[PDB]
């Protein structure tokens, strides 16, 4: 059975691949290939990135490390792996301790 | 809304959380932890550790870089990247091209 560690692991895969079939090479996110999976995959993690096109030239820009203009499967898991590290950040700071009761937050 | 990229994120540091508050540091892994967690999160992705105790004391020696006997939040996630890319690689393995239909193992 898959468990929910293997899930995610899986939807993260499945997702990129949602997104870079669409057009030019099937493995790699164009330019509005990822503002397309931003725009509707990240809304909540990065909620001022979706409404600001601006931000998005940015991060594909640094994404694009290797300057082809499109996002690898390697090139856009340092995305990925930037968003879990501030997720369990931002964890930790909505749940501070000796409140004695819980919080709901989560991450954004 | 949460989406499935968002949910995968979260189920990943939810999962390290399940394990890493069960005794000593709440935010790290101890070996009766990780050894938990991998027997019980990552049962099919790695079907040779879970019965092989052999290969986690391996792997948790390579994942605790600072030697101090249990698993950060940052030496963990090292272990995820590499199934996350090992997923990828074996998941357009698992489906060749050319062959005129659609194959359903995804990763191993
Ligand atoms: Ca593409
Ligand atoms: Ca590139
Ligand atoms: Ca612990
Ligand atoms: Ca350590
Ligand atoms: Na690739
Ligand atoms: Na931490
Ligand atoms: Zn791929
Ligand atoms: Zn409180
Ligand atoms: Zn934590
Ligand atoms: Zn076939």
């Amino acid at each position: 059975a898959p468990s929910q560690m293997e899930r995610s692991i899986t939807t993260i895969i499945d997702t990129f691949h949602q997104y870079s079939r669409k057009e030019g090479h099937p493995d790699t996110l164009s330019k509005k290939e990822f503002r397309q999976m931003v725009e509707a995959q990240l809304a909540t993690f990065m909620k001022k990135e979706k409404r600001n096109e601006a931000l998005i030239n940015d991060i594909m820009e640094d994404l694009d490390t290797n300057q082809d203009n499109q996002l690898s499967f390697e090139e856009a898991m340092m995305l990925m792996a930037k968003l879990i590290f501030a997720c369990h950040e931002k964890l930790h700071e909505n749940n501070p301790r000796g409140h004695g009761h819980s919080h709901g937050k989560g991450c954004g």
